[PDB]
């Protein structure tokens, strides 16, 4: 059975408002290592999380999801070379500014697929690799858009899609991969933000007027679906609860 | 009722293999003018097609895809100028390349983004313009991948859920917009491509034991569509058929 005991998880993004409370929920289990990536840089959340659990090591690493792969390869192989093995790497960077067109597109699909792609060179079997586990922080959006928002909802398509695929990858590559899809959670993401061309200049209050989930509790769904270790899960983390996606069969390639 | 005929038509990526022949099926109305935009420099099609339909105006522009949208809003300034109007934009680039990540992304579904966001400029009613229609060349991997090219997949799965956006807004904007979705075409595209960190390197030949239709059937079929002119329609060009795909709706955000 899958336990996040003795794990060492690498999570970029781990101190946004769900990054952060998944953080906290995940040092609740005894981890050898948490190394938290992140653009954020706040050493005293650092500290609030190397409090938590003293058989854990947590470590932080400035990191901007948006460089090179070559720039990521440099860090993943400066944290491997610090823990030996990562156990699960969890993508969550994400914005939400549909005035940022290219930024958009760049931290929630292009780094989250370099990323992935990145750490395939350290546990893909064919080169020798151990295997690993891929946990990417989708959105109820890749299933069913909110339009006020298309280009962002559009990459939160793509994350949920090429997840997929990377699970159906397993047999070949020996990583398995699933989806955390969140339902609208009271972060600052969802504050305050820009709708495409503002077709939507209320986009946000018309959004937080119905219902919501809190960060916590959809950290601990989210810890809960990390533990379930569902390859091909797709996950929906929505007004508290913790359910899973039977995605639509419209079409088969055959292979 | 909807009518191709005396309309002005710009067609993103006229000239490759489904391009080539939609343009041609599409010369069989009597258009206004179709301005052909690609980064393929081809005037012996340019020539070809000016012969199909005296009616018609073709005119071609070289254009990549990938520019920033300033240059797009260059190139459209000088269309507008040229034909003071356009009813239809059919943005229809794409490469099939896994082992371009960055490409992929940039051509499949920022450049159409973006391309997009450039016409609006002239069309949104709110910007005081005429309304339009978008046709964009979407994929049946947007709907279920080939898992083999995971990032292709992914940019086709935010085409479809941008579009379903951008008809979502058309009450707003005044641009209705549908996709075109093929299933595998016979075209270069398929004849041989990378498959993402070669984890099926027979992907090509694998894919083409499965069934294929013409492009010639697929423009049949495209052109069909854009004269049905339904606002919202996620269409499937696939096996020389054409048909609606009824999204399933998994989540919805109450606005
Ligand atoms: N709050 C909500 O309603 C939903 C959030 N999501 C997703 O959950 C994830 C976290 O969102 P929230 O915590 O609500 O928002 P947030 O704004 O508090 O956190 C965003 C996280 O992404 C990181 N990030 C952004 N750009 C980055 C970059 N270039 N490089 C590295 N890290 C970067 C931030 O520093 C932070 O860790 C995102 O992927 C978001 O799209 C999914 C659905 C619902
Ligand atoms: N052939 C197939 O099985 C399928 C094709 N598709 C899509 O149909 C469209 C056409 O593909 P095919 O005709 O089969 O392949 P193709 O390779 O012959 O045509 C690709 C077209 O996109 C244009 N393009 C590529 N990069 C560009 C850039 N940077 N700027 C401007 N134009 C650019 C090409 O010049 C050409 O017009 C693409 O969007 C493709 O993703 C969708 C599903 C099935």
């Amino acid at each position: 059975s899958f336990t996040l005991t003795n794990k060492n998880v690498i999570f970029v993004a781990g101190l946004g408002g769900i990054g952060l409370d998944t953080s906290k929920e995940l040092l609740k289990r005894d981890l050898k290592n948490l190394v938290i990536l992140d653009r954020i840089e706040n050493p005293a959340a650092i500290a609030e999380l190397k409090a938590i659990n003293p058989k854990v090591t947590v470590t932080f690493y400035p990191y901007d999801v948006t460089v090179p792969i070559a720039e990521t390869t440099k860090l993943l192989k400066t944290i491997f070379a610090q823990l030996k093995t990562v156990d699960v790497l969890i993508n969550g960077a994400g914005i939400l500014d549909d005035h940022q067109i290219e930024r958009t597109i760049a931290v929630n699909y292009t780094g989250l697929v370099n990323t992935t792609t990145a750490i395939l060179d350290f546990w893909d079997k064919r080169k020798g690799g151990p295997g690993g586990i891929i946990c990417n922080i989708g959105s109820v959006t890749g299933f069913n858009a909110i339009y006020q928002v298309p280009v962002y909802s559009g990459t939160k398509a793509a994350v949920v899609n090429f997840t997929s695929s990377l699970a159906k990858l397993a047999p070949i590559t020996g990583v398995t991969a699933y989806t955390v899809n969140p339902g609208i959670t009271r972060t600052t993401l969802v504050h305050k933000f820009n709708s495409w061309l503002d077709v939507e200049p209320q986009v946000a209050e018309k959004l937080l007027a119905h219902p919501t989930q809190p960060s916590l509790a959809c950290a601990e769904n989210f810890v809960k679906a990390i533990e379930l270790n569902q390859n091909g899960a797709i996950w929906k983390l929505d007004l508290g609860t913790l359910e899973a996606i039977q995605w639509t069969k419209h079409w088969d390639s055959g292979i």
